[PDB]
Order: C-alpha cells, then structure tokens, then sequence
C-alpha cells in the first residue's frame, strides 16, 4: 500500500476499496456464480427535494472497462430530478453481467457518483446565482488532497469558470487560477506585495490585488486607486468578524472608487460564499467570486444500487422497483418518465418526442464511444441548466 | 498521473495537490526566500458550537517529514472545543521554517485535518449515543473510494468498534466487518441465503441474518426463530418507506421473539442512522448499529492556516492573533487556556495543574517519537470523550 | 490622539477613539507602541464592520497583552443594549457608552 | 435655567443642549479653527426597512439661521426610502462652514429630525390605513409636555386630520379637537354628561358622545339612539379587558342602531390603535379614529451626521461615503439615485427626468425662501404618500 491513508488506482481496481461482505459473499456462492446473471440499477435514495447534475460516470467506466459487463448510464452533466413526473425513482446507471464478476465494485461505483454529483450539483446552484459574473472553485483545501482533482473537475462541469488546484486544472485542460495570498502581504507588506503581484502578471491574465490583510477595505481601495493604474480587480476575502454587512461595505468601496474616477477597478469577493451569498453580493456590485467550502464539501447524494433482474426475470427487494428500465425525456420541455426497458420511446402531444436518456457506454467491457472531455461536458450542463431558470 | 481523478502520494508530496498561487508566489519572492522564516498555526474558523475530536495529524507528518521544519501539534484523538475558556482560537498545529520550503503544502495540510476531523468528531457523537452497544463504520460507499481508508480510520478513532472497508481495516489492524447483503436473498431466496450465511460463519465471529429483503420484519423474526438456533443477531436495514415507526417495530419484533423463548436473538439496526437515531433505537432494544453516511459525509471542520510570526517577530493579519502559542489544559477538569509560546505552564487552584498540549512532533524534519497505532489513539479518545458526558 | 492626550490630565481618564480609519486591531497595536499615558481605547465600530464585535475585542485584547499593554482598558459604544453590554463585557469591555 | 427639566430656546441656541465633547474639542483645536472648513451630511443609520416622512427641518433652520453656513436639505413632508435605488445612503441635510462655528449644534440638529421624523412617518402609515376616514393625534400625554407641540405638528404633517394639544393646534393653525372625557360621566353620570356635551356643541363641529364609562357599549348605543337625536358620533374608548373582539362588538352596535333606524349615528374608536388596528376596525364600520401612543411614541429614526469634505476635499471615516452629494429623483416614478454634488440632473428614458431634491435653504445664514406653513407641508406629504399605495 502507499504512504498516505488512501487507496491507489491499483487497489480500487483489485476490489480492495470495498466492504468485505462482497468478496466473502461471492466466495460463499461458489459455482453458483456461473449461473447468476444480474442487472443492477443505481437510484437516488438521497435528497429528493432538489434536482441533480449527474457527475462521476467517467470514473465508473475506467473501473468496469475490461470486464464482461454491459453498462448503461445517463451522460455526465445531465440535470434532472431524482424522481420522474410521476414520482418514480430514476435509474442513473445499469450494469449487466455475472454478479460475482463485478459485485465487489458496488462500493467504489457508488463512491464515484455520490460525492462528485453533490459537488457538481452545488456548483450549478452557484452558477445560476453568479449569472454572467465568473466564479472559481477554491475549496480543495477543505477536503483530503487525494481527491483534489475530482472535486475541481465536478465544480467546473457544474458551472465553475476556473479552478485553483494544479491537478484539477490539468485534468480539465485549463490553466489553474490564483491570486496573491494574505501571506505575501504579511511577509513583505501591502505596498511591496501589490507591486510584486502587478509585476508578475501580464496581459492574458487579469491583475488582482488582495486588500484585506491590514487596512479597512475602503481605505485600501482608495490607496490602491491613487497608487497604481494597471489593476483590473480588487479582491475582498474580508474576515468573518469584520464582515458586519458585506453588501454595504462593497457599495461603500465602489462609490469611493467611482468618486476618484476609478470605477474601472472591478470587485471580487471570496470567503464563506453560497448561491445565496453570491446573488446578494453581485446585486451589490461584486463581479467575480471565489467559492470553496460550500462546493467542495457539498453533501453527497445518497445513491443506492440493487439487483433489479435475475437471469432475465424482474426481481428486487422491498422498497425497490423491479425490471430493467429506460429513462424517457421530452425533447422540448424535459419532462421525464421512467419506463420498462422494452419501451424505447413514447409519442406525446406537448412538444417534440420522448427519447431514452439511459444510454449504453459499455458493451461486453468495451467502450461504445469516445468519452467527452470536461469542457464538452460542462458545455452540456450549461445548456441543461437553462431548463432550471 | 493515474487513471482515476486522484492525486497519488507522489503528487501530493511534490506539491501538485495545491492551489497554484503558492508556487507562483514562492517563485515571485525569489532570493527573498532565504530571508523569510515563519511560523504558521492552524486554527478552526469552522463550527465553533461543538467540540472536536482532532484527527489527520499522521498524514501531516508523513508529508513534512524530511523537510527542515519544526512541527508542533495536539495529539490525534484529543477532544476539545475550538475556542478556549476565554474565547480564544486554539491552534492545533504550528509549523516553523523557511516559508518557501513548505508554503505549497498548506492546501494538503488543511485537507488532511479538515475532513478527517469532522469524521472522527461525528463518530464520537455516535459513540456517546451507542453507549455500551457496538456500532460500525459502514459509509465509505458514499464517498470517493480513494479516501476509503482514512474515513474508516477516523471513524474507528472516534469510537467505532469495527469497520467494513478492507483497506480501512488493514490500516487500523483489525478484521473487516460484514453481514450478508440484500443481494444474496434476492438471488437465492431468504431461506437459502440464511442457510449459507450460517454455514459460512463459525465462532470467533457472531452470526447475523439480514431479514428485511422480502418479508415483514416481524414475521421474518418469527420464522427465523423457529427455523434456526445458532443465530446471534437479526439485522434490520428496513427501507425508508417501510419505516413508519422503527422504534415500535423493534419492540414488536422483540416481544414476539421473547414470546417463543428466543430473546437470545439480539437486534441490530442500520440505515440512515444518527447520534439521535442510535439513542432512540437503543432505548427501544437495538444492541448493535451500522452507521455509514452520517459519519462518512460528516461536514469538514473549517481549519485555516496563517503566518503568526516572521523572522522571530509576532505578525499576522486582521482577524488572527499573532505570536507563537501554547495550549494549556488543566489536568483534572480539562479547562483550556491558550497562551504565548514562552509560557510552558501555569499554576491553578482548581485541580492539578495546567500543562502544554501543543507538543513537538517534528524537529528539523525528524520525528521526535514513535507514532501511535490507531488502536492506541482511539483508546485515548475514549478516555477523552469521558469528559463530555 | 496627541491633542486628546494633551487636553486630558489626572482627575479624568484618557480615551482614544480608534475606529476612524484603521482596523481596530492595528490601531490598538499602533497606539500601544506610540503613547503610554492611555487609560482607555474606545471602539464605536461601524455597523457594517461589526461582523463579530466580541471576537474582535478578544483579538484586540490579546494583541495588547502580547506587547505588555494590558493596562489599556477597552470601552465600547454604538447600538448597545442590556443584551449587548452583557456579551461585550464577558468579552472584555470595561466601559460602555449607551445612547439610543 | 428653568423650573422643569428642559432646555429653553435660549439654551439650545447657546449650544448648551449638547454633548460636551463638542465644545471641549473645538476648544482644543484653537486657531486651527480658522483653517477648518467642512461639509457634514445627515444620513439614516436607523431603520432601513421602511420609507420615511422627513420632518423637523423647520427647527433646524431656526437654529442655524444667523450663522455663516450654507444649508441644503430635503423638504419636510418628502416621503422616500433611506437608501437609494442602488442601496446608497441618502443625505437629508448638508451643512457647510467653519467646523468650530456650528459643530456644537450636531446634538440638537439630530434631535430635531430623529424623533419628529419617526412621528410623521408613523402618522403616514396610519393615514394609509384610515383611508377616507379621519383620524386625530391624541397622544401628547404619553410624552414630556415640553415637546407637546412638535409631536402634534409632525402627526398632522404625516396625515392626521386634527390634533388635541392646544399649542400643537395653534402651531399648525387649526382648532384643537376634543370630545367629552370619562371623568365627566363619572362625576355627573352618563345622562347628564351626554346632555351637557350636546348643549355645548353647535354646528361647525360634530357631536360626539363617549359611551363606555358605565354600560355595555351595545346598550349604551340603544339608549342614546332613543334618547337624543342630534348626535353625529358615538365614541368607543373601550377598556382593554373589555375588548374581547372589538370588531364584532362594533358590528353588533352598528346593527342594533340600524335596526332602530339610527344608522345616521357614526362610530368613532380610540385606545391602543395602530395602522393595523385602524384598518381592521374601519373594515368593521368605524369611521373616525383617535390615535395617540403609537404615533407620539414612534421610535426615532437613527440619523447620524458626519464630515464628508474638508477644505474642499472629499473625506470621511469608515462606514461613510465621502464627497458632497445631490439626491436625484425621477419626476414620474420617484426612483431615487444619490450622486456627487457636481451632477445636477441626469437623463433617463423611464418617465420625465431626474432632478435634485437636496435643496439650499440657507445661504450664509440667510433664508433662501419663505418657509411653508404646516398645512402646506402635509398637503405635500399626502401627494407624496400616493406613491406608496
Ligand atoms: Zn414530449
Ligand atoms: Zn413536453
Ligand atoms: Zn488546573
Ligand atoms: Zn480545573
Ligand atoms: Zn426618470
Ligand atoms: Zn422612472
């Protein structure tokens, strides 16, 4: 094993990152393993009072590729409610094959979609609040570094314009984002910190000065206004105990800057931000946002996975619906209706037609298509998020 | 890089799992790097209305070992409030050395203690509720598999008697825990599933039959009572929609079993359990608990890290307290009072004496002691948790 | 501040208003290492700057004691209540200005 | 000084009714006084969740007249929100001159507009609730008699049709209003009290009989109906402990009167009335209201006054906006936008144009116009109140 308390890719692929009951159960089944073919579907037990931005499927395919199983799933970036128009639980993925062949991967499969999805969904909420103002994922520091890249990836797919993590940036194929830290002003002083920042930032990227280290934001803004000229943004990461009314403070700063003819200096805010916070601060004048904890710590959706068919016959347990299923969605209004797997489409009068969403990504362990890059996926989410305001 | 969206140990050690601003800032500082020695302390900005079971330090030492820095920290498993008796923020770790030498590790350092601590703290809350009844960590499936081991480790340290993850079990040096899955009853039927379970479980471990797959828990209990004899536990993972009043259902089942002289069959419950849920169900008769999501998804504590001294002089930013500090605790009542680093201890009249808690774990990159194994750490937490009811 | 100190002699205590321009914390440090005959520091901190007045006061008090100037007492004013007074005093405030 | 605990006009004009820090501070400044010219603006720190009916300016002019200062203000009776369309604090008055010349009057200046404004604003709320039914200011008895006239003046300006105070009436140039007191019925009995009341009231004024002294309002109404004929109103000042459901009691009384063909007798109510109470009771049939305590004790708006410019240069403190300013309002929709003092007006597309509201009332201590009488001011408020329902 490795140094830190993590499971390597090798380990998760070997089925070591799972609840032991699986291998012990498969072991007990013995030769019956050769006669037990199943179909399992993942549904959200979790929060049912919100829509979801599905994410984490890419990880699932990396794990099941090579095994003799068929896999169906809703594409990443698809946004929808966990229950259909008639309150039926929506299946996001279906796996078919010999139970003993992939049963041990249930733990990891759920793990890949539960946490990631909560993150991308929360980022989409923030996306709606930020409107045409950009926001960036800044929270990987609140979670274990090992999952640093997946967090920034889902945050990006969910709507984030940029990301701060190096590996996350590499993974989404974008340049990392970053502004000067408080540490710089503490070590060299504001004036030198700002000078150094401006000198180490040339066109192709915007200038950003952190101003809350020592002074009152208002006077820091006036000082910067009459000291430099090539400053695109002023960033306020104002301490909680100093944040009596962040909105009024921002209006005050904006007025003082415009008074000296420097309304060209835009305002960026960060620190304990929410979809709620973002909306208010932007209505107050903030034009850029740094969002961390609320997104990186987003509660995971509670996905469950269970057998829905055995050797071709529909079969489940109490609290679950049997049979393999398809997920139909109206091409015009996005209404959804889950149906038995033998119903490919349904005619409607509303607008357009109802087509299957649960699509096959793996056939006998082989990919059925080239997987989309992160940019393409978030591009899809942004279109999808349109249907939700 | 690796297959999944994770950062390898190699990567986190190279400073790749971090916000880019650090390396870009260190790069900008240049030769000044040789003249900037600092001391940074991690304090909880986070939830201040609860105590905390500190955890994740082991990971921090693995990363800084080998670098020329001194490290002080509160031992893992120590339980205390984020603010002292006088409302002062408590520092959990202090790092000393050339800023440019470890500045990039801030992201990972916070990551190691934020999420882990939330998990161990939540497990301790559950520990208090479970009393003398055992509970096990079953939630790694709700989070990304890569951090599967650290979750079970912190859950164990926080009070969990057992863990389900293979790697988590290996890491704490305990046998994984596991009961038959619903899948087994769906594939082979209850009778065969139970028979197989009993046959594949011999003394050294207790027998546990999952009974909610097909029947009403009450009649499943009666049937099992008059069908087998060597059954130690009956487990109810009763579906949410079937859980009208779990407490009354459990009393009903317990009565029916005692009526047939089988009160020897103990009851275990699992599924959407909390410290609150555990308490109620145990008061109703449950003697074993499976706890997952509430613990594995525990919100991370919001730790922040900032320079508190530069080249020997106290220096911080707005919202932080300058100077290196010690954390004194009364040996008898556990009252805490943070003080300047030059105050090793203080005399008191209450009970005993006040001694420093923030102890040195690294001296010039070398360990100052042999690190405790997980069992020893949770053994410490259990004693510590005594001071909180 | 200089004018205030010069126009205040024993029989009355010295009080410096510190929230006009700086962050209360750094105003406190500056005053600590600039004057000596200062009995009180007064914070009439603006509403929009008052995120957590209690924590701000503890922070200021710590920084002053760190430089051996815990002799400087703290006075607060602005939107105070019986409720506010109690909390702030438990946080270290030793004098209060109560109006509205 | 005088007998009662009050400051005479002489005293307030001498700067004796103020916080001593002003004179002691001005004294300390010495000759610097000759080189310190400033501009101070009064803004509402106070309630920001309600509009305001500005009042008390007349008092301010009486005090500053004769001093070498310029004064700008929003006219009395203007109704608007304390923050503009963009959340900027609105200045209601601006004073220009040598600081030491008027600095001591800050206490009195705020005093004149804080309490008066709360009173006129509350009266306007009542005005909206009373609709086309008249209401009168009856509460000077709840406040110190010395400020008896200003209270009735602001209540009138805010919407009151009449006032009970002698000096208040004289000041607004209206006849005081008054009905027989309970004392009269207690001393002479209801019958004699009513007879005396009717005999001492001739056309030019309406007859009003107080009926709740001894009987149940319902039977008092029947008795009066069949005893007198020239009775215009019946007044119910019903005791709190007897007021189970004032609305139903009023309907009951109104029915009984109409049954005997005396629906000509109108109903007036008084006692613990609010904008809320007035509305309900009028919907129940009350056509006249006596309103005291809720208006006379109206909480004062929290106005603050601070330097916004020094020797021609914009300059303020944290939490305030620097520079002299104008208050522009759309002539058609009343939208408001505060701007720098060098922006007299702004073009808009909505409706009409945006013109300055903050007008000069004093130039070098001389009035720039003849001040409006109370009737003219409330006439303005009533038009202004139209924009608020
Ligand atoms: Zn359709
Ligand atoms: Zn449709
Ligand atoms: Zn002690
Ligand atoms: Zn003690
Ligand atoms: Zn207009
Ligand atoms: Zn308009």
């Amino acid at each position: 094993m490795n140094v830190f308390n993590t499971a390597s890719d090798e380990d998760i692929k070997k089925g070591l990152a799972s609840d032991v009951y699986f291998e012990r159960t498969i072991s007990a089944i013995g030769d019956k393993c050769n006669d037990l073919r199943v179909a399992m579907e993942a549904t959200v037990s979790g929060p049912l009072d919100t829509w979801i931005n599905f994410t984490g499927l890419d990880e699932v395919l990396k794990l099941l590729e090579g095994l003799d199983v068929d896999l169906y799933a809703i594409p990443e970036g698809t946004i929808l409610f966990p229950r259909d128009a008639n309150g039926l639980p929506v299946p996001f993925i279906r796996v078919e094959g010999r139970y003993c062949d992939f049963g041990m991967y249930e733990t990891a499969i759920l793990g890949f979609i539960c946490q990631a999805s909560g993150i991308s969904t929360k980022a989409s909420k923030v996306r709606l609040a930020a409107g045409d103002s950009p926001f960036f994922s800044f929270g990987i520091r609140r979670m274990h570094p090992a999952i640093s890249p997946m967090i920034d990836r889902s945050a990006y797919i969910g709507g984030a314009d940029g990301v701060s993590g190096i590996l996350g940036a590499k993974l989404i194929d974008q340049d990392p984002v970053g502004t000067m830290p408080h540490a710089l002003s503490i070590m060299l002083g504001d004036e030198e910190a700002w000078k150094l920042t401006l000198e180490n930032t040339k066109n192709g990227q915007k200038s950003v000065l952190l101003i809350d280290t020592y002074m009152d934001e208002k006077f820091a803004a006036i000082k910067i206004a009459e000291m430099f000229d090539k400053v695109d943004y002023i960033r306020l990461d104002t301490p909680s105990s100093r944040r009596g009314n962040f909105e009024a403070l921002i209006r005050e700063v904006r007025w003082e800057l415009a008074l000296r003819g420097r309304s060209d200096i835009k305002i960026m805010v960060s620190g304990g931000l929410d979809e709620n916070t973002v909306k208010k601060l932007r209505e107050a004048g903030a034009e850029a946002f740094g969002v961390g904890t609320s997104i990186s710590s987003a509660k995971p959706f509670d996905f469950a996975m269970d057998i829905v068919e055995v050797n071709g016959k529909p079969e489940t347990k109490r609290g679950k619906m049997s049979g393999r299923k398809n997920v139909l969605r109206c091409t015009s209004c996005h209404r959804i209706e889950v149906v038995p797997a033998n119903v490919q489409e349904k005619t409607c009068i509303c607008g357009g037609s109802m087509q299957n969403l649960l699509v096959k990504y793996l056939s006998h362990g082989k990919r059925t298509s080239e997987y989309p890059r992160p940019k393409e996926i978030r591009s899809r989410s942004m279109k999808e998020l349109e249907y939700f305001k």
